[PDB]
DNA sequence: GAATCACAAATCACAAG
DNA sequence: TTGTGATTTGTGATTCG
DNA sequence: GAATCACAAGTCACAAGC
DNA sequence: CTTGTGACTTGTGATTCG
């Protein structure tokens, strides 16, 4: 999408804990962690602000 | 235990500004709960 | 140290199996894995080359 | 058999020249050094994952 | 995983045998 | 005609990254 | 085939404002 | 203080070079 394909990445803070858990399972399988936040953040919004998206 | 920080897609960072800006919060606020509920939803072993 | 203050990188390619457990380890119990492999090259240089350093 | 992939690492600059002289002046190449350390630190310090 | 060294074996070539 | 030297070409081993 | 590049992911440390 | 963010570091597939 325009926004989505145009826009850069932005820093956001996290849960040390609930970061780490995503650090060690891409470690292991395959992936990374902005993928993941990315998602989980997504997910978050089209259930929670589904207008917006 | 602590924060960390992540680098988020700009187009969904900018909608959670709006929101928290509009009603109530802030933006750690979303992603702790995102994750959480993301890691419940597809790894919830890691307890 | 003033040299290794602005001390740059140079980057190698390493066996893949190898990378994958640093990979893990480094995001079990902290660290990185350019952090590893200046000890591991160091530690290696200082062992069969000590003049070299 | 042993046929194994890579995997691009940084490593400091000064320890890299060090084995680009050393492997250019008695042959041998940087990757294979680079190797042998990699898999020697992790015989020191994570033997069991070895 | 192509380029370039280095060297052996075809290709030629004029002259003598 | 054919043996010697000069000459070019194919190719396996080797360098560079 | 080793070596290097350049673009993406990840972290840091000052900035803003609660 | 806690949270927000741009500057910087580290990670690594893509590309070069021969």
């Amino acid at each position: 999408m325009a926004k989505k394909d145009i826009m850069g990445d932005k820093t956001v803070r996290v849960r040390a804990d609930l970061h780490h858990i995503i650090k060690i399972e891409t470690a292991k399988n395959g992936g990374n962690v902005k993928e993941v936040m990315d998602q989980a953040l997504e997910e978050y919004i089209r259930k929670y602000l589904p207008d917006k998206l």
